[PDB]
């Protein structure tokens, strides 16, 4: 039962690293998408004034 | 070995909460990006008709 | 203590599947957002030349 638990300890450690980095990726994708949304809104507003 | 397992139980519980909320963040980033893509496509189509 | 550990094994397995698929979702949201950003930049550049 000792090895079983340390295989879990490792798995959880690996998952933790994967979830932390995915959080950074999600934050970045969120920021990118919001910036694209605002730029597309600007383009369309400039088009309305024409 | 009892404490080792309850440290794992906790870790897994925490990770679960982190992955659920990241799923909501990913869904939101996906939706945002698709909306930006469509708005940018609209801008460029309006430009083509000019 | 045997059942406790196999409940964990399962939980970790499930989480793994959730994190892998979220990685695919994040990669997709990242790509989508970058594409929207570039299209919005194109729209705004075409507007500048007008």
């Amino acid at each position: 039962s000792n090895a079983k638990i340390d295989q879990l300890s490792s798995d959880v450690q690996t998952l933790n690293a994967k979830v932390d980095q995915l959080s950074n990726d999600v934050n970045a994708a969120r920021s990118d998408a919001q910036a694209a949304k605002d730029d597309a809104a600007r383009a369309n507003q400039r088009l309305d004034n024409m």
